[PDB]
C-alpha cells in the first residue's frame, strides 16, 4: 500500500509501533537484502559507540539489511552510504546536514542524525536515527525545531529510502563514487579533537580514498584515522 | 513511522512491493497476533471459492494474523469482521457498501471488496481484498470508480485498520455483537440462488445465531446456509 519504487531497499518493510532496537532486530532475525525495519519509537536504542540514544516516538527510527557483496578493501565505505542519504533528504527538505566524520549528521554543530552500521560475515545492518518531530536530548535537534514546524514523518521516509536505494545500487558497482559524496558534504578545515587511545588534536583536512579522516597536528604530522572506537570532538 | 494507535491489530506491519499471496505467507510465517501483512501487488491472490483474484496495483491487498481466544463456537464469525470493517471505512469515505453473504462487500450489487478467511494451526488468518484506485474486472467496482477520483491508499489503510482492531476487541469479549452489524449491512429481502449440489432458490431471509443464512422456499421449507464452499446468486 505503499507503493515504494525502490530496486532493493524497501523491497519489503517491517513496521512496529514499538521495538526494543531496529539494529538488533534486524541482525537477530532471518531477512532478505533490502528489507526495511522501522520503528516508531526504541525502548533499547544506542549509537556507533554504544551509547545510549534516544528515540521516541516522532522520529525516524530504522535499520537496512544489506549483503554487499563488493571487495574486501571497499566493503568499510558502507558506513558513509547513510550519512550521505541522510544530508541529500534533509537538502530536499531545505535544511543544512552536514557530516561529522565518521557517521553523524550536524545542522549548525548540532546532532540531528546518527548512523549505525553492524556487520556479521555476508550480512550488514545499517542502522539509521533521524530526528524529525520528536524531542531531542539537550544539544541536539531535529527536523521540526531547524524549519520551525512539523514535517510529515511518512513523506521523510519516502525520501530516505529513496536516496538510500539509489546511492546503494551505485555504491555495488562504483565502490569509490561515495567518498566523493562525503566530502563534498562533510564538516572539513576545522580543529578537531580524536578520542581512542588517548587523544590528539589537528585541522580535520579531508577523508582519503579508504575513508580515513586526514588529520594535519600543529607539528605538520600527518595522521590518517580510521573507522571504530574512535570518538570526534570539535574544539 | 506509521503512527498507528491501534491495541492490537496493527501492532506490526510488514508490506511488500510485491508477493504471491498476502494469505500465504501469513499462513506459513512465524507472526504475533495483530501483524498485518500488504502488498501493493499479489501475483498469486485468490477468493473465497479458490477463484484467482485480481490484485493489481492500486488496491488494498492484506491479510491479518489472529489467534481469539474465544470458545470455539464464535470462532467461524471472523469473516464478518472483515467485511463489517470494510463497510464502516467504506462509509467513512462516503460510499454505500452492502454486505453479501457471507464475506464480499457490493456497492449497487457490483463487488468492490472480498474476505478470505483461513486457519493454519491455531491461528486465523483474515485476508481482505478492497478496489480503491486499480483497475477491476467487469462488472465489479472500486472506491476510484464510485468517487470518481484517486483515493490515498494509505488513509484507506488507516480507516480499514482502525476500524478492524476496535471490531476484534469488541469480539473478544461480546462476540454474538458482530453478527448484528452484519445483519443491519447485509442484503436481504431479495431472491437468491445457491449453486452446486442440491441447488435451490428462495428469500434470503436473515442470518441466524451461527450466522447461516436462513432461505425460504416457494414451498415454505426453510433451509439453513453454512459459510463455507457455498456461491450465491440474486436472481
Ligand atoms: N535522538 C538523539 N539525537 C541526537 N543525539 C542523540 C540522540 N540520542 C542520543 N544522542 C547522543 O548521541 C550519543 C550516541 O551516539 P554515539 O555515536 O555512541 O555518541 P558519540 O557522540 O559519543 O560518538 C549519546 O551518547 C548522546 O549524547
Ligand atoms: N479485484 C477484484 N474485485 C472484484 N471482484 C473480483 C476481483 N478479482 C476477482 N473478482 C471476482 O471474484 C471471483 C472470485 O471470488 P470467490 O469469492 O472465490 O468466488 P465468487 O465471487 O465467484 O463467489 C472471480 O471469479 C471474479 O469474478
Amino acid at each position: 500500500m505503499l507503493g515504494l519504487k525502490t530496486s532493493i531497499i524497501g523491497r519489503r518493510v517491517i513496521y512496529f509501533q514499538e521495538i526494543t532496537s531496529t539494529n538488533e532486530f534486524a541482525k537477530t532475525s532471518y531477512l532478505e537484502e533490502g528489507t526495511v525495519i522501522v520503528a516508531d519509537k526504541q525502548t533499547m536504542g544506542h549509537g556507533r559507540l554504544n551509547r545510549k540514544w534516544e528515540s521516541p516516538e516522532g522520529g525516524l527510527w530504522l535499520s537496512i539489511v544489506l549483503s554487499p557483496k563488493v571487495p574486501q578493501k571497499d566493503l568499510p565505505k558502507i558506513v558513509f552510504l547513510g550519512a550521505v542519504g541522510v544530508v541529500e533528504t534533509l537538502k530536499e527538505f531545505s535544511i543544512d546536514g552536514r557530516i561529522k566524520w565518521p557517521n553523524d549528521v550536524l545542522v549548525n554543530y548540532k546532532k540531528i542524525a546518527g548512523v549505525l552500521v553492524e556487520g556479521k560475515g555476508d550480512k550488514i545492518v545499517l542502522g539509521i536515527g533521524l530526528n524529525v518531530n520528536n524531542k531531542v536530548p539537550n544539544g541536539a535537534t531535529s527536523m521540526k525545531l531547524e524549519l520551525g514546524s512539523e514535517v510529515p514523518l511518512l513523506s521523510v521516509f519516502r525520501s530516505l529510502i529513496t536516496n538510500l536505494d539509489r546511492l546503494y545500487l551505485n555504491f555495488l558497482k562504483n565502490p569509490m563514487d561515495i567518498l566523493n559524496l562525503v566530502r563534498d558534504n562533510m564538516i572539513l578545515g576545522v580543529r578537531v579533537k580524536i578520542l581512542g587511545d588517548g587523544s590528539f588534536e589537528g585541522i580535520a583536512e579531508d577523508i582519503d580514498d579508504f575513508g580515513r579522516l586526514i588529520i594535519r597536528l600543529d607539528s605538520g604530522e600527518v595522521k590518517k584515522v580510521i573507522y571504530g572506537d574512535v570518538s570526534l570532538r570539535f574544539l
